[PDB]
Order: structure tokens, then C-alpha cells, then sequence
């Protein structure tokens, strides 16, 4: 049985700015919280940095020539705020604009469709010195930068993402402090979460004011949260996890509310926050699709000693193959999620900003990367992607994470999500077999499962 | 006739901390009443000590590898209080927690299910300088150390024991003074018995407050006490024994009372003392199972000689084969006991925390320990264990005392309960034939008697 | 059930130049490595040679009249390089050209479709004096000769084969040394394998630079390699055997890469060789079809004793009927292979350059060769050929090895794969019953199996 996606279905591959671009202090780019976080011992694996990375900034021509060789119909990327405004507000750095302008015009001229992400974590370090996302003034400055991009690139770019995974930014970056800007306070973490969503709201409101002939959305970190057992205590423990995690951002967008069962968990520890009612009507602002990033699924159990009230069910996850990240493989966990978004939020247009996997890659004696596991992963998860479309889901796009091997944040360059192998000493690209697989999948518009 | 145990039946082997661990002054471990007692002439056979013993502290990786090679489904061990709190209370020794945390995680990552005893006789010597278990305060401090263990290892460890054989600790350690701490006063011996039970009651109460997803119990020394003859004076004499011995700790924990016939014999010697009624409702606290340690059975006659009005029956006992300890072999004694725990105390869940036997082992010319008498002993007693389960008993677990040859207290190293021989000069393990037997008995889930 | 092939299905029979032509030093023909290898004691059975053979060079008229009598729709034959260039390069021998030019025109005029192989092992002996296929210059000279054949015979000949069984040439000719040119060195044997594939590339590249209105390909020696048992060691042993054997030529040509699991085996003996990257893109050069030569199948087990890591599973093979070659008869082992080529190389067009069998033939008292076993063999393998086409395989052609009895290399004339008997004293052709059977199979376009 050979499977075929809708004839209009946009195939793509995704990257971030800091994870590929390099040139961290070139052409008047301001310092970001990631430049800062990376240059401090104990933050990044092996002391790695995003100083050079894939050096896309100089080698983008080579990349596009690879992107077209595989024949992706859409290339999802991020704009570095600190290349546009070094100081986050005020003096425009025209050199930065003209990089991304030029890049987008090469894409449109190589018959590839641009898909920008406006914030992919690289907040200008100057704003971090005035409180960063905790300072509500940042949400205004994010709109200013948004404005300038829309004036230049508005009409000609069809697919916009305001934010990438605000879930992680606030959780890792502002509570656990293992991501930039390295802060560790729960209260701040929630005040940033709001201030992120608000900034999304302002950017969509501006997007409409300026009347850009293109589609906007938000890229959220999302998994399915299964209960450990079909018991009243576990099913509830899992509902709470999803609410803290993904639903905390899904409901304020889409439903104009925060999840209750999560809010009750915060106030049971002596944290309440008066959301201004008018902000939630600005966050809920209609959007042309919902985008998300999926890799794995969570299996939550009851735990009345974990101050959360729950924990991972280590008895159940030790039955799966686990990827190089230590995340389970479970392809049907994508289907169920796509059906959960379809059900609970009124059959919206869905995009997948990011799916993909990290396995240990080698270049063999044949000078090739035969990453059969990545390919196996890919087609397993894309079969469930198709299954969902057949059972009614409005899944318009799939973007593969990632196009190149890149900087994986606090893991450094010790993790490869690329379909194009990158040697971080020579910056030489060797298109993986998962890359040659994908080329055919785009051509045939599917594969024989 | 081939016997097969319930399909859910957990097979296990047991050890204690002082008896195997060694490293008696390493990584900030505080001195224990046993370290102190062992260092004094006239207390241990041949001036033996724990100090080194099996050196399990360092060689645990080797020991797990053997445990898995035999393929026990549960390892019952003891946590050293004086590794956790060198001064009983106050400054936490994180080194000692990290040992047991690591050890448990090596068991869970091999085949093996952990079973933790919280007090196997190694009271920090500091608390003994403020009276020890005579000072009621110690019962609180036990709860403090219990709390720290539950926070770390609470729900990932399924089976918990509060105490090991408080019957011996009070009798031998605080009246006969042949165990540590070497005290010889009758009043003190009863005040400790209480204080020990109370401490169990406080740990179970705290266990519930924290709401740990695991099962807690208490490991009692228990034999059957047969009358010498089927006569009114000898049946009564035997009831009074058992009541001084085992029932003194069974009735408080499961019936919330002290045995009357025993209490009457105390008061006939001019001792009462008012147990606070509220304590014995704290002791009685419901528990998930009763555990016990059995080896032999007692044959009591009536005796107006002996201040207890009873004695052993010398030459009924001189009709049995005897172990190397001088204890009779009588397998059917275990059945009757299991039936006595079942009938009285309301068909509880039963665990065997310890059963085994000590015979004079040699390494033969073939470099092997052919301990046919330990194997014979074992299978004999395990036929009467099975026979009880068939006649309705709820015996969920068997733990074989002991996994390793170890420090047998006042007898020193002169007595071997191990499957797995240990040379106490070289610290070389040689799995005994009783070991290899047990391996198969686990695998088949039984044996043809 | 009567089976019928596609209406467009091209039925053929095949011969080679050295095996049938004779006239080994006539009309200016240069000496070949097979002339040379044949004239040396110890190489060919019974001291046979191909000096005369079938003497097709003179008697081709008779042979075409036979070919048409049976009514084959295509005749696959080989061009002797040494007849075209006696010295490999330089002075053209017009006499040689005119032979093959004449031959091809007699085939077209008798309504038979030509199918030319360009190299079927007869490398001019002068090039073998400058190193032969080990000297890369040979790969350029091959292209010169390929150029002169295309100029003359390009358009009018529909089906072209660059090489026959380079697998055997390198393995048997250059490692085992039991074929010409008799060399015995492993390193050399791989350097020749590459150089051969390179020459194939150069010939296609030239075939496309001139835009000859005809379909080119390569004829590879291919079996199916079953694992002795459905076990991880034996599945893996078989994959390595197929990799060393056929896949070593399939992958370069159809995937532009050498098999990894094979390359690893070679480096583990201390042999790595840097193939220039550009050569493998030249080898991969798209081709109209893949042709292959099957007779039998292999059954490989795991073997650490063999430095290869595997060995033949004689225990299994000794359960089949065997040809006169000793090779097993296993019809289904064609089906599985046609599916393997279909699956693993993107459903290409497939030809069968050769299939057939050798059995001991006699001329009976009736002056006829009733070779029922060869007819049985044929119809058993053709039923599975059909089966594969039904189950979706793009098998366009079947060429029966061989039209005539001929010189079977090291075996001499001691083996008969003909459907036309040839007395090698008189050179008299007696069409075999297999020949008369095939004639009806072509007419009916099938048979009731």
C-alpha cells in the first residue's frame, strides 16, 4: 500500500538563526542572551558555542543550492532580532535587514517558499539588562522589530511564526535556568510566559493593522501526555501535565483562557497572578493556523511526593527504543495529538514547524551517512501524519527538523537532527541518506510504507 | 510430587549493613553501638569485628553481578543510620545517601527489586551516649532519618521494613548484654522494647503523611513454641513463652495491646509501668504485611525452677538433627507458625524477611562448596512454606538468609548462613551449590521435593 | 493453468565472442588474455582452448538460419575488442569491423533484433602487457573502441551491454587466478573492479555525448544469498556475501556508492583505497535498464573460521537436485532476486542477459538429444520469471544461455549450456529438444507449466 499526501501539501525543512548562522559579532549584530549564556563555563556541553556553528551567514548560497538539490517547497528559518536591532530598540542596523532581505529573495528566485520565525530565543542582551521578558516593555519592542520585518518582507513571505516554543524559553530559561538567560525563579517564569504570549498577540494585531497578504501563527512545543494506567488518579495527573506544559499556551491562544487545573496547582503553592482581562483578548486574536513541534510523547503517573503531584512512568518508557536524546520512539503518539488539537480547538488549520530525530551519525568508509534509524523514525511518524489527514485533520504543512546539523543549545554539537551532515571543523555539507530519502518523498509526494 | 509456587511469588535473598558492608569509618560514617561493642575484648568470638567483613561497601558491583547471575527477584538489605546521620540527628552526610541511592539504582537497572530495612541494629553511638533506645527522644530521631530515606528512595523501593528483630535487640542487647550495646538490666530491656515498637509506629505514620506508593512492615524474630506434653501446665508454659518472645511484638503491632499472661509475669516480679494508651494506637497503625525471620522451633515444658516458670525440654530437642548453631531442624514448625499467624491476626499478607541455616562449609579439592545439608534444610522448609500457601496462607515473599557469608554478631565469622562463600582474608566470592540450587528453584518457580 | 508473458516481451538467446567464434589469429585479430591463458598448461580442463570452438566466425550464416528456425526475437552476442583493435588502441582493423557489421545486418535482415555486449572478457593482450585493467589508461582505450562500434552500429542495434560479469573478471581473473589473465593478488582485484565500473560509466557518458537512439546497460553476475537460519548472525553473514559479490557492482552503478558492510571487511584486513569522488558520479551515470546473469542461489551461514566471516551452508545445499556444474536447482531463487532488484533500486527496467543450465547431453540411437532435465530446469525458472512480472516486476527480456554449446572457460567444452548441440570435431549443429521447446514457448508466448 503506497500512501500519497494532498497535492497542495507543502513539504519543508526548518532551522534557527543562532543554531546555524554564526558570525555572532559581525556587521553590527548586537549580543544576545545566547551569546552571553554560551560564553560562561558550565552552561554548554564541552564548552561549545554558537559563535561559528554551520556559518550559514556566509555559506547560505551553498545551503540553498543543497535545499533545491533535495527540492524542499518551503524553508523555515528565524530572524535574529540582534542583527535588526543590536540594542533591541532604536538604531536600525540596515546590514542585518539586507542579509535576510537578500536571503528571502534568493529563496523566491530558487522556487522555494520562505517561512520566517520572528523570535527563536535570541533576545538582544541589552533588553535582558532591563529585565528582559519580565519587563513588559520588551513586548512593545518585539512589536517594533516585528513592524520593520513586515514593512520589508511582509507580502513576499507567506508563512509567519511569531514565537518558537515559548514553553521551553520560560520553563528552561527562567525557572530551571539550564537555557538562556539562566534565571531560576518560578514566579518570574510565569510572568515571562504571559509576556511572551502577549507579544504574540501584539504582533498579530500589528500584522492585521498593516494588512500583510500572508498567514501568521505560533510554533508551540507539544507532546501527547498518556496516563500510566486507566485509573481516575493517573488520567488526572496526565491532564495536569499537558495543562502546565502545552495547554498553558494552546488555551490562551485559541480559547482566550489559561487552563484551570494548572492555575489551581500554582495557587496551592502560594502563587496567583492577576492577568489583565484585555491581554487575554489580545492573545486570543484569531490566527490563520496553529503550528507545533513534536519529537516524542510522555507517559505520566501519580506521585504525591513530587511537588507537581506527578512524574514520568519509568516502568513504561523502558519498553521503547529511545533516540540519542533519550526520548522514546512512539509514532502513534503524533496521530493522537493531531486528533486532540483537531477535537478540542475547532478543527483548525495545523502546521508542523518541526519533526525529526537525533541518532549518532558516522561517515562510513564509503564517505556516506547511512542513518537508516533516522529514515525509519521519519517514515513511521509520517505514516501517522498521513493517517490523521485521512481521518479528517487539516494538516497543511510538514517541516523536517533539521535541514543541517546545528547547535543543539545546552547539548552543544553532541546531537545531530540534520538530514545534511556538517563537519564543525571544515563546515563541509554531506547530504545524509535521510536527505536523499526526503527528496524522493517530496518528488513522489509520499512513500510505500 | 513437584511443587510450584504462585506465579507472582517473589523470591529474594537478605543481608544486613554491619554484617557485609565494612568501611566502618569511611566517607564520614559515624561510630555505631556495634563498632563500639566489637572493639572491646570479651564480646565477639576470637576478637572478630565488622570493620571489614565482606567489604560490600566497595565490592557491591561484583555482588549485584552474582545476585543477577543467580537471578533473585528481590534483594533485602539494611541502610546504615550512621552513614546518613553520623550524630544520629542534624548534619546530613550526602556521601552516605549517595551510596544507597546509587546501590538501589543499580538494583532497579539490573533485574532486581529493592527491599530496604531502616534499622538492622546499628544505632549511632552518639544517641547511645544520651541513653540510646531507653531515651524516648531516639524514637523521634529514627523518624527524622526515616523521613530523609523516604524523600529520596520512597516510591522507587516497593517493600520497606522499619526494624529487624526488636525482640533480640531488647533481650540480648539490653538484658543479657551479649549483643550491643551490652546493657544488663530487665526494666531497661522492656522500656527499649516499647521505644522500638513506638519508633515503628512513628515511621508508618510518617510513611502515610508523605503518602509513599510502596508497602511498609516490620521484620520480627518468630518461632513456634510447642508444649513438651499435651497437659494443662505444659500448654500454658508454652503460651507464656511465645508471649514473652514473639507475641510481645506481634500483639502491639496487629492487635494494639500487650499480651496479658506475660504482663502478669511482669508485676509478679515487682515491675509494672503505665504504657500511654495513645502510643499503642500509634504502634497498631495498619501495615501492608507482617514479615518474620524463622530458623528453628522451641519445645517448652513447665518448670517451677527458672524465674520464668518454664524451660526448654533438653531431650525432646535431643531427638532432632541440629544446625551448626545448635538449633533443631524441624521443617513442619514453619507451616504451623504460618497457620498461627494466619488464624490469629486476621489472614494478613505474610513475607519471610529471613529463612536459612548455618553448616560448617569447606572448599573441597574441586574448589567448590557442596553444602548438601544447607540445600536439604532449605527444600525441607520450602515444602512446608508451599504447603501453607496451598492451605490458604497469604505468603507473598521468601527472602533467603543470607546472600553472603557475613558477621554473625557475637559468634563472629565462625558461622556461615551464606549461599555465596566469602573468604574473609581475600574477599573472594564462591557461589555455593545451595546458591546454584536456589537459581534453578527461582527459574522453575519450584522443585520436585 | 497456462501462463502468458507480456505481448511486448522480448525472447532471446545469448553467446560470447571467445566461446563460439574461433579463428583466434585470422584476418589480423590481436591476441587476447584468453588466447594467452588458454595456451598455458594447467588452466583449462583437458588442455582445451577456444582457438576453434564452434567456429561461428565462418559458420554464422548456418547459425542465423538456426536462430530464425527456432525464431528468437533477439540474439545477444559479444564484440571481440582485439578484432577491432589488435593492439587495444591505434590502427583500426577494418576486417574485424566488417565481420560484425555484416553479422548485425544479416540479423536485422532475418527479422532478429541484435543485442551487443562490448566487453565479454577478451582484453587485447598488448594492454595486459601495460598492466591491463589495473592501468586506468585501459578505461580510456575501452571508450575509444566503444566510440568506433557506436559510430558504425550505434542506432541500428537497440540493446547494448557495456560489460559482462565484471564480478567474475576481478574475482576469478585477478584474485583466484583460475580465469584470464591468471593474476592472484587481492588489492589488484579491487583496483580492477573500480576501473571496470569506471569504463562502463565512460561508455554510457560517451553513449549520451553521441545521442545513439538505443538503450544501454550492464550485465552483472547475480544470485540470491539466503541465510542458513533466520538468526541475526546468519542473516548478517548473507548480507555481507551478496555485498562482496553482486551489490559491490549494483550499488556503484544504481546508488553511486560502494556497500559499507563489504568496505569495512576489506579495511579490517588493512586495505582502504581512495576512489576519486567524481569517478563514482561517472559510474552512477543513469542507465536504461539493469541486466543480470542467474543460474543458481547460495545458502550462507556465519563462520568465524573463514577470514570472510561466513561460508557455504553445505548441510542445506545437499538437499537439492544439482546441475552438471554442481550448482543447486532452486527456481523460486530467481523470483526473490527479481523482487530484491525491484525493491532496493527503485523498480528499474530489468533484463535477463543469461539464464540456462548444463546437463550431460547424449545423441541417442534416434540421432536426437532428449535433454528433459534442461527443459524441466528452464520451465521451472520461467514460471518464477512470470510470477514476478504478475507481482509487478518490470522484467522486459529473457536471453537463454546459451544458443550453442560453447567453450565454458576453465571447464573447457566439458559443460553444455546449449539448446543447439555442437560436435567439437565436425562442428555439426543438432538443435536440442530444449531448442524445439523454446521455439513453441516463443510462438505460444508461454507454456502450461
Amino acid at each position: 500500500s503506497k500512501i500519497t499526501f494532498p497535492k497542495d501539501f507543502i513539504w519543508g525543512s526548518a532551522t534557527a538563526a543562532y543554531q546555524i548562522e554564526g558570525a555572532y559579532n559581525e556587521d553590527g549584530k548586537g549580543e544576545s542572551i545566547w551569546d552571553r549564556f554560551s560564553h560562561t563555563p558550565g552552561n554548554i556541553a564541552d564548552g561549545h558555542t554558537g559563535d561559528v556553528a554551520c556559518d550559514h551567514y556566509h555559506r547560505y548560497e551553498e545551503d540553498i543550492k543543497i535545499m533545491k538539490e533535495i527540492g524542499i517547497k518551503s524553508y523555515r528559518f528565524s530572524i535574529s532580532w540582534p542583527r535588526i536591532f543590536p540594542e533591541g530598540t532604536g538604531k536600525l542596523n540596515q546590514k542585518g535587514l539586507d542579509f535576510y532581505k537578500r536571503l528571502t529573495n534568493l529563496l523566491l528566485e530558487n522556487g522555494i517558499m520562505p517561512a520566517i520565525t520572528l523570535y527563536h530565543w535570541d533576545l538582544p542582551q541589552k533588553l535582558q539588562d532591563k529585565g528582559g521578558w519580565k519587563n513588559r516593555d520588551t513586548t512593545d519592542y518585539f512589536t517594533e522589530y516585528s513592524e520593520v520585518i513586515f514593512k520589508n518582507l511582509g507580502d513576499i513571505v507567506p508563512i509567519w511564526f511569531t514565537h518558537n516554543e515559548p514553553g521551553v524559553v520560560s520553563l528552561l530559561g527562567h525557572f530551571l535556568g539550564i537555557h538562556a538567560p539562566g534565571i531560576k525563579d518560578l514566579r518570574t517564569s510565569l510572568e515571562v510566559s504571559h509576556n511572551l504570549l502577549l507579544s504574540h498577540g501584539k504582533a498579530v494585531k500589528l500584522f492585521r493593522e498593516m494588512n500583510i497578504d500572508a498567514q501568521i501563527g505560533i510554533a508551540l512545543n507539544l507532546s501527547y501526555h498518556y496516563p500510566a494506567s486507566e485509573k481516575a488518579e493517573d488520567i488526572e495527573a496526565a491532564e495536569l501535565s499537558f495543562s502546565l506544559a502545552g495547554r498553558w499556551y494552546l488555551d490562551p491562544v485559541l480559547k482566550g483562557r489559561y487552563p484551570e487545573n494548572a492555575l489551581k496547582l500554582y495557587k496551592k503553592k502560594g502563587i496567583e497572578l492577576s492577568f489583565p482581562e484585555d491581554d487575554l483578548k489580545l492573545i486570543s486574536q484569531p490566527i490563520d493556523f496553529i503550528a507545533f513541534n513534536n519529537y516524542s510523547s510522555e507517559f505520566i503517573k501519580y506521585d504525591p511526593s513530587s511537588e507537581s503531584g506527578f512524574s514520568p512512568a519509568n516502568s513504561i518508557l523502558e519498553k521503547f527504543e529511545k533516540t540519542d536524546m533519550g526520548w522514546i520512539i512512539y509514532p502513534e503518539g503524533l496521530y493522537d495529538l493531531l486528533m486532540l488539537l483537531d477535537r478540542d480547538y475547532g478543527k483548525p488549520n495545523i502546521v508542523i514547524s518541526e519533526n525529526g530525530a537525533a541518532f549518532k551519525d558516522e561517515i562510513g568508509s564509503n564517505g556516506k551517512i547511512e542513518d537508516t534509524k533516522r529514515i525509519q523514525y521519519l517514515k513511521d511518524y509520517l505514516t501517522q501524519a498521513h493517517r490523521a489527514i485521512q481521518d479528517g485533520v487539516n494538516l497543511k504543512a510538514y517541516y523536517l527538523w533539521s535541514l543541517l546539523d546545528n547547535f543543539e543549545w545546552a547539548y552543544g554539537y553532541n546531537k545531530r537532527f540534520g538530514i545534511v551532515h556538517v563537519n564543525f571543523d571544515t563546515l563541509e555539507r554531506k547530504i545524509k541518506d535521510s536527505g536523499y530519502w526526503y527528496k524522493e518523498v517530496i518528488k513522489n509526494n509520499g512513500f510505500l510504507e
